[PDB]
């Protein structure tokens, strides 16, 4: 079990290695239906994100994680097809849950999956 | 019609078309809004068809929205994704064909742009 | 037209159909070692059509292995994968049509298959 | 704890890591022929480590095989699958570290392989 209330995982199927420094948005739907800002950071030489929430700061509701895979692509001289790649998803609703989103990179795809596990507390 | 514009999809659990899988297309407006640009379902075949022309499918960022919510539910499953968006620029030099493809599980899935023009 | 197996390869890094890809197809014998039963090269639509037919195309298990290394070093790039295999027993039930799919990056590779049926 | 090799499996449809999956891995020889390397099952956390070291792991031909048909079958699934190869050629350039990561469908998976330098 994860002990990280929220991890992102990155890799680049290009190079078989971590996606570094891929810039990771997270937003938070309010009441209303609007997205507000919920946390923010960068892939470190792992291709992981850690850091983003506790477990307290992770309320119940839908959230919005965009990696901005452009910007990685264009870094290395590569025009991709996608403007960015972003996974919506329903957290906490039964329950305070680990999350761990991994996405694998290509110029012209992208694959996403998401690991949930249940704490000790 | 014409079709510049298609949408494939797969369900990787029964291992054939992703049938009746909602999608709803936008472009960007001159703004930055998005505007109601096509819809439909999958067929039984998982591929939706008559989207747009080529005289309407003209240069801008799209925005393709496949309702994997809906289509795990109605399969009886509680899967993790409130959907699933595809957003890329197209036709910014000519005019050219595209496909995304999808490929659905109830915790993941993997799309892929399949770009062509008329070669010879 | 081919109607019972059918290949279909696609290039995630370059948005297109992977083409002249070599494809093996071998088939397990009544002791249990491996046999060629088919090949051929994907065609421009990524396509590999005309393995067989539906009265060869017994019950069994199968070997599908696409030479992916040959297709990425002819772009420059030094591959992961030796190839892709897809090994899969066939029609042991009813003689339906099979799609093996593969999308392939220089260090990832995922394969699907489509097993449509044979009533409606 | 391991280093050289080391074995991912997740299930795409628990959204969980694959436990219990049984992996082998075999070697190439001088004349072609594939001998026994390693093997083991992946953990709680879907990994496999200690599979073997940096002195025994040396330069060649490898061939990494997951039973993802046990998997799906214990689970009352009827998977398409008879298992998942993963053929490459290994530390040829350098001893790396080579992480083999595959995610799992009942029709359809997915494998990456992620090479790093260690010492290097
Ligand atoms: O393909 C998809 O649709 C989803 C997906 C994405 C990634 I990126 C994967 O790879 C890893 C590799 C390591 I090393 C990890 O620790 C984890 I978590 C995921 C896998 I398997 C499946
Ligand atoms: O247009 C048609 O005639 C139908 C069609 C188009 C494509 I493009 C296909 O290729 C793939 C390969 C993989 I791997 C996928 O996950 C997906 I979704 C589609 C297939 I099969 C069938």
């Amino acid at each position: 079990e994860s002990k990280c209330p929220l991890m992102v995982k990155v890799l680049d199927a290009v190079r078989g290695s971590p996606a570094v420094d891929v810039a990771v948005k997270v937003f938070k739907k309010t009441a209303d239906g609007s997205w507000e800002p919920f946390a923010s950071g960068k892939t470190a030489e792992s291709g992981e994100l850690h850091g983003l929430t506790t477990d307290e700061k992770f309320t119940e509701g839908v959230y919005r994680v965009e990696l901005d895979t452009k910007s990685y692509w264009k870094a290395l001289g590569i025009s991709p097809f996608h403007e960015y790649a972003e996974v919506v998803f329903t957290a906490n609703d039964s329950g305070h849950r680990h999350y761990t989103i991994a996405a694998l990179l290509s110029p012209y795809s992208y694959s996403t999956t998401a690991v949930v596990s249940n704490p000790q507390n």
